[PDB]
């Protein structure tokens, strides 16, 4: 921490793309960097939906929600369900349960990015103006993983609960996408998460990388599939 790793091959999987991208990799106290713009590493952007982790346990600690709660379609959903699939106005309803001054001082308290969420409370995290580094963004899900978030512990383990993205050959990867696709020049994707590796241990990532329109969404888990392979993380 913080330093470029072995970095080669991987480079190379983000030209292929013709965009630029980084992805860090924080294992206990190291933080290595990996991509083709390493400077991504510590430029601040809009964290877009991979905010949702952090709307769940705010909304969750405060009692605003539950985890059995079913939300209107006014398809009917629980706030775990809607997690992994876009659905801003379940998200965007928990917001304002929060409301403006509450999310303000958690955001300040946990000290998320620029910690600002300035005056529209359901859309801050998609447009600004807060905004965080991928270096932030791995230390954050690194300590949500370890539970050392300062939160409740099932609180904790409830929104883990909800990240669980893919499995395979004993490993679980966790997660959140987002792309700031709207409103926001020039693109951005995110796909911030950890590996739980057969023995237990723990692995965080934070892929960023800029989108353009004509991109799959799965390119974000093609390229870190590929690359936590090359470094022996999967
Ligand atoms: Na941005
Ligand atoms: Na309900
Ligand atoms: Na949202
Ligand atoms: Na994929
Ligand atoms: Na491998």
């Amino acid at each position: 921490q913080i330093v470029q790793g072995h970095n080669q091959v991987i480079h190379q999987y983000f030209d292929e793309k013709n965009t630029s991208g980084v992805l860090v990799i924080q294992t206990d106290k190291k933080i290595n960097l990996y991509g083709n713009a390493l400077s991504r590493a510590n430029t601040e952007y809009v964290p877009a939906s991979t905010f949702k982790m952090l709307n769940a346990l705010i909304g969750l600690e405060n009692q605003k929600t539950d985890i059995n709660e079913i939300f209107k379609w006014k398809k009917d959903m629980t706030l775990g369900e809607a997690m992994k699939l876009s659905a801003v106005p379940v998200y965007q309803e928990l917001a304002r349960r929060i409301g403006l001054d509450l999310m303000q001082k958690e955001v300040k308290r946990i000290g998320f990015g620029n910690a600002e969420i300035g005056q529209q409370v359901d859309n801050f995290w998609l447009v600004g103006p807060l905004k965080v580094t991928p270096i932030q963004e791995v230390e954050f899900v690194s300590q949500l993983a370890h539970t050392q978030l300062p939160f409740s512990e099932k609180v904790q383990a409830n929104v883990k609960n909800m990240l669980l993205l893919e499995e395979s050959n004993g490993y679980k990867i966790f997660g959140k996408t987002g792309w700031a696709a709207m409103d926001i020049k020039p693109q951005v994707g995110w796909l911030t998460g950890w590996v739980e590796q057969p023995d237990g241990k723990i692995v965080a990532f934070a892929l960023n990388m800029e989108m353009r329109s004509e991109m799959p969404a799965s390119i974000r888990n093609e390229l870190l599939m590929k690359s936590l392979k090359q470094l022996n993380i999967i």
